[PDB]
């Protein structure tokens, strides 16, 4: 469960938010170190919650090798395209509305691997999925939320909570549940169809909750097939127990993959 620091190389930054780097383990596994910036995270809860997210394996998570316990260091699975966000607004790929349903259906799997162990993610978003050098999506991140101290992140009234991704239950309640990850992924879906624009583009926070609880929604991205936009679209009723479950999306994204070609 924990990996000596010492068996770690790092060899460039990735990212500083804390601060990712790119290294190798024990001089020939790459793998990413997430240095975590003190103050930031419960860290004893986390890491005893880290004994239990390694024994999640599943090809499309992103993968925790183990943790160092200052700073305390998580080695995790490196992605050699980075998060999904910023690949997807790169406009430079020209993706074809194949590739998009393929990273749609790399996360339904990795949510539907979760939903069979009862595990939420509770922040699924583009920004939380990466891409490795094959160009596959995988879901990072999952759980981490329980463990961050920032409140502006913590609370649904909070100035870095995911408006945007969060149903009504969640934004009105704080109900989280299987369904509030399903209707995150739901627009993951217009976020990957969207080639990565911000959802409820030119509303804020406070304008798309109460445009949610009016009932409105997310309409359809130019690049979304009838079909595409369809299965989106079930994961917003506004009642939770009438959405899908991540098996049953995985299907209607199988067959939507076979109908096209
Ligand atoms: O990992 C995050 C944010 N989450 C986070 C969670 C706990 C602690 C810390 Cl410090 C950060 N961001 C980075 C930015 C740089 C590009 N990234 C990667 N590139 C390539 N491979 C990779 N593997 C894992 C991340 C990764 C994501």
């Amino acid at each position: 469960w924990e990996i000596d620091p010492k068996d770690l190389t790092f060899l460039k930054e990735l990212g500083t938010g804390g601060v990712v780097k790119y290294g190798k383990w024990r001089g020939q596994y790459d793998v990413a170190i997430k240095m975590i910036k003190e103050g930031s995270m419960s860290e004893d809860e986390f890491i005893e919650e880290a004994k239990v997210m390694m024994n999640l394996s599943h090809e499309k998570l992103v993968q925790l090798y183990g943790v160092c316990t200052r700073p305390i260091f998580i080695i995790t699975e490196y992605m050699a395209n980075g998060c999904l966000l910023n690949y997807l607004r790169e406009m430079r790929h020209r993706f074809q509305t194949q590739q998009l349903l393929e990273m749609c259906k790399d996360v339904c799997e990795a949510m539907e691997y979760l939903e069979s162990k009862q595990f939420l993610h509770r922040d699924l978003a583009a920004r939380n999925c990466l891409v490795n050098d094959q160009g596959v999506v995988k879901v990072s991140d999952f759980g981490l939320s329980r463990y961050v101290l920032d409140d502006e992140y913590t609370s649904s009234v909070g100035s870095k909570f995911p408006v945007r991704w969060s149903p009504p239950e969640v934004l009105m309640y704080s109900k989280f549940s299987s369904k509030s990850d399903i209707w995150a992924f739901g627009v993951l879906m217009w976020e990957i169809y969207s080639l990565g624009k911000m959802p409820y583009e030119r509303f804020t926070n406070s304008e798309t909750a109460e445009h949610i609880a009016q009932g409105l929604r997310l309409y359809r991205p130019h690049l979304a097939s009838e079909k595409v936009y369809t299965i989106m679209y079930s994961c917003w009723h506004e009642k939770a127990d009438e959405r899908p479950t991540f098996k049953i999306l995985l299907s209607n994204i199988l067959d939507v993959m076979d109908e096209e070609s």
